[PDB]
């Protein structure tokens, strides 16, 4: 699909089995998702932006479903406003900026 | 130009006579640039990121060239870790998002 950006790119996205939406954003390095419970081990991580840091969970190798696209990434858990979809994954299906 | 997102997306932008750095980032809703001075009034806002929020100073109708596309938009100036250019000044210089 072709996004225009008037508004926030939001999308579906299945992950762990749930339905969440997500934004599609190029200035995120890593994928970043509210709290919830995913399979296997996870370390430790900070991440940090507008306002400073917050912790998170990692976990490695997670398969995402993003607006009917599977990619499989890195993903982090933890207290992030918003659930945000970023390059890691945004590579994955394709994705490009285009003026 | 096709962006494709492996690095993070740097353009070269011209403010106020001088060149800076700056994330084309679609999942911004505002321009925010680190300190800098700019011309005229402004007027206060908090913006809300990762880690919480923060107090800016904006500008209106502030003149910037990106990537060599001149847009003229708000411009919010702050403690923000890299200069961003989010949807205000990207939908001015006809950026979309593909895949
Ligand atoms: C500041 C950027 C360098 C990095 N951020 C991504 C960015 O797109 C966030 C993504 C975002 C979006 C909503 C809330 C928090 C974070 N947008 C953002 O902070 O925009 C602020 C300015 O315009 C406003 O509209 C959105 C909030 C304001 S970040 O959320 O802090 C972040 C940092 C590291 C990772 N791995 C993932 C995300
Ligand atoms: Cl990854
Ligand atoms: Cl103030
Ligand atoms: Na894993």
């Amino acid at each position: 699909p072709q996004i225009t950006l008037w508004k926030r790119p939001l999308v579906t996205i299945k992950i762990g089995g749930q339905l969440k939406e997500a934004l599609l954003d190029t200035g995120a390095d890593d994928t970043v998702i509210e709290e919830m419970s995913l399979p296997g081990r996870w370390k430790p991580k900070m991440i940090g932006g507008i306002g400073g840091f917050i912790k998170v969970r990692q976990y490695d190798q997670i398969i995402i479903e993003i607006a009917g696209h599977k990619a499989i990434g890195t993903v982090l858990v933890g207290p992030t406003p918003v659930n945000i979809i970023a390059r890691n994954l945004l590579t994955q299906i394709g994705a490009t900026l285009n003026f």
